[PDB]
RNA sequence: AAUAAAAUAUUACUUUGGAUAGUUUAGUUUCCUGGGCGAUGAAGAACGCAAUGAAUUGCGAUAAGUGAUAGGAACAAUAAAAUGUGAAUAUCCAAAAUUUGAAUGCUUGAAAGUAUACUAAGGUAUAUAUGAUAUUCAAUAUCCA
């Protein structure tokens, strides 16, 4: 699976990617939307607070039946949740990209999460035995995640 | 009156999907030659056999192969051994061909078995109907001493 975009300067960027990750797309799509654009150090702090339910992930698009929370004030979204599994998966990719940046020799304190995209992946099927002799589909929703860190500079 | 979070629209890239294009060791039809099975056990079924095999292919206790005749230097995923004193490969040939199956000594269900005779174990023959010949008989059935 290729990357959605290429960095402007390959010498000052780092990349990490995960394919067919066993994590819900709709949860990880909203989590990756929250950390887009902030600094790597800030993003790691934000993702860690989400795990222990101290900062919200606003479910802006997929908000059907999602309950309201007190931390969703100011985000123009009345709904949010604390996806632990999806936050953990991104935390492992953010760490992996950072080690790639360090090998390149970049300055970790200057890196930001410039590009982060989530794509749908192939589903896996399972049986759900319903009434009157029926069987349904019990399908997973995996996803691919791509992460690109670039240094922030004045323009 | 204001927001663009959601929503909507266009393009580029990526993704799920497998359309489209290119292609064919596969099919369909017609035509030519034959139309060559079996008690000398067929077609079919079952089991087994490779140095590493489950299927498939080939084969039958001589097992992915034996002899003979052609054939001329390979096979390979990995080792071995053999090999111009003959490796692969080919066959209307020779030997060999497990349990069954018309199945045919008797039985057979998913049944393991078992009788007699001939030459302990092994191997042969013994089902039903039927033609010819040989031999042994039955019936005063017709004569007949």
């Amino acid at each position: 699976v290729k990357y959605c975009a290429k960095p402007v300067n390959v010498a000052k960027a780092a990349q990490a990617r995960g394919d067919n990750l066993k994590v819900h797309f709709k949860n990880t799509y909203e989590t990756a939307d929250a950390i887009r654009g902030m600094k790597v150090a800030r993003a790691q702090e934000f993702l860690k607070n989400v795990i222990i339910k101290k900062e919200i992930v606003p479910f802006r698009k997929h908000n059907g039946g999602v309950g309201r929370k007190a931390q969703c004030k100011g985000l123009n979204c009345a709904f949010g949740r604390w996806p632990v599994k999806s936050a953990q998966f991104i935390l492992k990719l953010l760490k992996n990209a950072v080690d790639n940046a360090k090998a390149k020799g970049l300055n970790t304190a200057l890196l930001t999460v410039s590009h982060i995209a989530v794509q749908e992946a192939r589903s896996s099927r399972r049986r759900l035995y319903r009434a009157h002799g029926s069987i349904n589909s019990f399908s997973s929703s995996p996803c691919h995640i791509e992460l690109i860190l670039t240094e922030k500079e004045k323009k």
